[PDB]
């Protein structure tokens, strides 16, 4: 499978959530949000957000709004 992490193309485990994608890529969170396929999902879902071959991702630093 392949993905786009912050405009960076990649190849990881298709079907693996984000918590699965990030962790597979060797990335965790520490306060990070991301947008896949242009849909910004809340970190928590990363653990149940199964990623698919062609997984596109956006990277946000810290959860800050306002």
């Amino acid at each position: 499978m392949q993905i786009l992490f912050n405009d960076q193309a990649m190849q990881c485990a298709a079907g693996q959530t984000v918590h699965e994608l990030l962790e597979q890529l060797d990335q965790r969170q520490a306060g990070a949000a991301l947008a896949i396929n242009q849909q910004i999902v809340p970190r928590e879902q990363w653990a149940q957000h199964i990623v698919q071959d062609g997984d596109q991702i956006l990277l946000f630093q810290v959860i800050a709004g306002g």
